[PDB]
DNA sequence: CTTGTTATCCGCTCACAATTCCACACTAATTACGAGCCGGAAGCATAAAGTGTAAAGCCTTTTTTGCCTAAAATGTGATCTAGATCACATTTATTGCG
């Protein structure tokens, strides 16, 4: 129901706030990859494997970051590894 | 003097255990819990057309039973001729020999 020509301008500008967001999360899912490590001596030897364990960790970061909020009383130290536990 | 290829050396990743049967005896650790949720099935009686089972109800055919009796098979024993029986004693005829 809209313009070919319009339509074309919502989504170039969503590209724009997505990915000035993304980059600025990449320094967070980088320099943080201890803590994965650290609370994955929890669940060793049980099932699956260590290789595949800091996966659901590394994904559990990726998801915490996102719903972060820094004018929020709590840390990002706690906040983060509860997703990743989780996972 | 500097440069190259080549030879020797090392640590490394790599490929790589083969005399031949059986018997007896023995053996395993670990991720926080509780409340709420949807799940399968506990096997409940239901009910129907459909199916295949299970009583025994008179017919017909087979098979054992008891039957009757007309006609054929079956002892009676004392006398009497045609039959049989043993053992191993002595007499007989067979083919040749000389």
């Amino acid at each position: 129901g809209l313009t070919i020509e319009q339509v074309k301008d919502i989504n170039r500008r969503m590209s724009i706030g997505e990915a000035k967001a993304r980059r600025a999360k990449k320094e967070m899912v980088e320099a943080n990859l201890r803590l994965v490590i650290s609370i994955a001596k929890k669940y060793t030897n049980r099932g699956l494997q260590f290789l595949d364990l800091i996966q659901e960790g590394n994904i559990g970061l990726m998801k915490a970051v996102d719903k972060f909020e820094y004018r929020r009383g709590y840390k990002f130290s706690t906040y983060a590894t509860w997703w990743i536990r989780q996972a």
